[PDB]
């Protein structure tokens, strides 16, 4: 399965947060953020298969999840443009990173979870 | 200064929650809640006042947040009910204790800042 | 399956909170709580099982997730006694409830996501 | 007083989290980021004085938080290594905001309180 994989609930619906568009990137050796994977979320609020074992080698990566535009598709003007986590990816720790988000308009929660 | 105050958001809006009805209770030693302290919040969603550092010694104590009736105010039927914060006061010596209770229709935070 | 489900997750190390107590009352004629189901999380931070759709009938509820136990099990002092979900179960309305919580010491939400 | 404030606070410990490094920029006309206020937070875990009714136009802005180095300063190793959050401000006028970043080794919470002047 993907080491990455990201998690989305709304929290006004009482729903998983379906259609979410997700980058991620990763920080390259001139210190720039290179895009390294996208994806969008599923009926169930996941997105999976974002990358591979081979592909996610250790690095700072940057999770930018797209809430603005899931609350305009709402009918919402929301305050932020996204919800983001920035973490450093490492071999010897747990293999599994699951990002978790947590959305209203005004106010939300980004936690990474990590497992094997 | 009260030593216990309450604050109340909506996160679906970004406002101060006005008007919302705060019931605070304290553990007997029968172990049945007795009704302690209660006011509305302001229009700042702050409630001042509630007890003194004379009356508000330590026990186990229940702050119930009637959000029920806030959502319907707003033309909203909320799926959580309303709110309620239970927790050991003073149990190191008395503190000022700030409850923030972060309201949408299925979900809430609550956030406890103590201070000296 | 059963029709109430409840998800924990520690914001403090990134994990499932693993062996959380969680307690579910009714609300009977008398205005008390009774006794309904409980059970504790799983290594992946869930629990199953808690009811069935037989037993599950319209209601006043309340969930009751005792973090006090969680963090003193890790060392770390916390605020709460436990995280409170009250809410009515009306036939008309949802099918599946899962109360999704997320903890940290001194903040913690708690979200029902109603699903079919 | 500025009509936008930035308040930081610790879930682990219950507490204000103070000296914590706030950045702001401002989106400028060619997409580039321009600087536009930083401070630290003071022992109530606000950073006040950043800005001015007169300065602080329509736009879109960017608070970047230090909040590694706060955890850091308290013997704690933490796995998110900041805090960001980009919004569009006063697109319906002048509003006073309160971004408050809520903290924790794997997580944080960013709420705004948005108010009328
Ligand atoms: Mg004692």
């Amino acid at each position: 399965m993907s080491p990455l994989m990201v998690k989305v609930l709304d929290a006004v619906r009482g729903s998983p947060a379906i259609n979410v568009a997700v980058h991620v990137f990763r920080k390259a050796a001139d210190d720039t953020w290179e895009p390294f994977a996208s994806g969008k979320t599923s009926e169930s609020g996941e997105l999976h298969g974002l990358t591979t074992e081979e592909e996610f080698v250790e690095g700072i990566y940057k999770v930018e999840i797209d809430t603005k535009s899931y609350w305009k598709a709402l009918g919402i003007s929301p305050f932020a443009e996204h919800a983001e986590v920035v973490f450093t990816a490492n071999d010897s720790g747990p293999r599994r990173y699951t990002i978790a988000a947590l959305l209203s308009p005004y106010s939300y929660s980004t936690t990474a979870v990590v497992t094997n």
